């Protein structure tokens, strides 16, 4: 990306992570797992839900094993209908999407 030396590995992790939205409340993390695996190898992922009934908020994130694989998700999954809801997949490293993660309370 920048082409600069980075000592913080969290930067590369953020770059290879994406922010996923428009997730059906009927969808599970296991269903999302499959959706993510269609793109490529995955490190981690989470679906954020309301701490009450358990109903998903429809937002989460996915960490891929490669930054280009994460970009492939942004290419493929972003705008792709998932059980009625067209998924939004952005770069988690983006300030806006990080603030969205803060709103979700993921860190």
């Amino acid at each position: 990306m920048a082409g600069l030396t980075v000592r913080d590995p969290a930067v590369d992790r953020s770059l290879r992570s994406v922010f996923v939205g428009n997730i059906p409340y009927e969808a599970t993390e296991e269903q999302l797992k499959d959706i993510f695996s269609e793109v490529g190898p995955v490190v981690s992922f989470r679906l954020v839900y309301a701490r009450e009934t358990g109903k998903p908020k429809g937002y989460g994130f996915c960490e891929y094993q490669d930054q280009e694989t994460a970009l492939s998700a942004m290419r493929n999954l972003n705008g792709r209908e998932f059980s009625g809801r067209a998924l939004r997949v952005d770069n988690a490293a983006s300030e806006k999407n990080k603030e969205e993660l803060k709103s979700l309370g993921t860190g």
